């Protein structure tokens, strides 16, 4: 309800957004990676601009915005691929069960920790993880992931839950 630390929040609906979610979590989403999802994108969907209009190491791809440098560090369909080779990643565009796939190994090659850190800031969060912006995004996420276990209706709904979060 009250929104996290300062920040500005709130909700409103998305058509299709509920059918979406269900799609999402029988891809394997649990309702952290639904959280990290419903902060990236409304529709939970790939068609923001080509790598975020990004290039290299922190294109984005996907519905998590999962970053290059991240993808061919822990997921086994990029590995030994190199920081010029993002274009490759555009594969999770158009793979959601792909995607899932990544997330969670992403997060357990990282831990979650460092996985907020380089999700949220690349290499440079990695190095330095324990910022006070790094702290506001994770707390951003799990705020909506607070709203979507709090009532079990907002894991299939059409709402949408945020926090704004500065984009960088
Ligand atoms: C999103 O917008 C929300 C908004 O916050 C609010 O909730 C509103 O109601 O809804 C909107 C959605 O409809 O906000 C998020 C958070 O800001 C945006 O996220 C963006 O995408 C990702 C994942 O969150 C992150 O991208 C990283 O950005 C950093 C910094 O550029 C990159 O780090 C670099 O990496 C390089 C390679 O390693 C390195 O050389 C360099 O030094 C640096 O370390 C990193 O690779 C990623 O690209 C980030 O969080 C970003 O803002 C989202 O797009 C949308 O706006
Ligand atoms: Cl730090």
């Amino acid at each position: 309800s009250a929104c996290p630390s300062g920040a500005t929040c709130g909700s409103y609906t998305v058509g299709g957004l509920g059918s979406r979610k269900q799609q999402v979590r029988n891809a394997g989403g649990s309702s952290l990676d639904l959280a990290v999802a419903m902060l990236q994108t409304e529709r939970m969907d790939t068609a923001y601009p080509y790598g975020d209009n990004k290039s290299g190491d922190a294109a984005n791809f996907g519905i998590f915005k999962q970053n290059w440098l991240m993808l061919r560090s822990a997921c086994a369909q990029f590995g030994g691929q190199g920081a010029g080779q993002y274009d490759n990643g555009a594969a999770l565009n158009s793979s959601l069960g792909q995607d899932v796939s990544c997330l969670h190994q992403s997060q357990s090659h990282y831990g979650l920790d460092a996985w907020f850190a380089g999700h949220r800031n690349g290499a440079s969060g990695l190095s330095s993880p324990n910022t006070a912006d790094i702290a506001a995004y994770k707390a951003a996420v799990y705020w909506i992931k607070a709203q979507l276990d709090a009532d079990s209706a907002n894991l299939g709904n059409d709402t949408r839950f945020w926090v704004q979060v500065p984009a960088i």
